């Protein structure tokens, strides 16, 4: 009976969980990979952002978006998401956005929700991995 809300979708990471042999073999393993991956991820994020780059930003998005996908983490993907298109001048509504300032500050913003969600995430799995 996990409950992770609206952070993990049940039918895609409850496949990675079947694969268990119930200690967990095999999904643990690839949850701390995704996070210490997803910190480096946003380790870049962070200096793409001091540095004003909107198309690395895109990719880091881009990037992140795919592993975190590939684990049923909704919410992080779609954080990511957002940081992939506005890297790229698309806003929420798909239409084209020209001011790269606005941009940053709307990836930032996505940046500082991806992070809390993870943080959130991290912690819920802990609990589930050691019970």
């Amino acid at each position: 009976m996990p409950d992770f809300g609206d952070h993990v979708d049940t039918s895609i990471f409850g496949q990675i969980l079947e694969m268990d042999e119930d200690d967990h073999d095999f999904s643990a393993p690839l949850v701390l990979n995704f996070f210490e991956q997803a910190e480096e991820t946003f380790q870049k994020m962070e200096t793409a952002l001091n540095n004003k780059d909107l198309p690395e930003l895109s990719k880091l998005g881009h990037f992140l978006k795919g592993s975190s996908a590939t684990l049923g983490f909704t919410k992080i993907r779609d954080s990511c998401q957002l940081i992939q298109q506005y890297g790229h001048g698309l806003n929420v509504d798909g239409s084209s956005e020209p001011d790269e300032g606005v941009c940053l500050k709307k990836i930032a913003e996505a940046l500082a929700s991806a992070r809390v969600d993870t943080v959130a995430l991290h912690k819920m799995m802990r609990e589930f991995f050691e019970y």
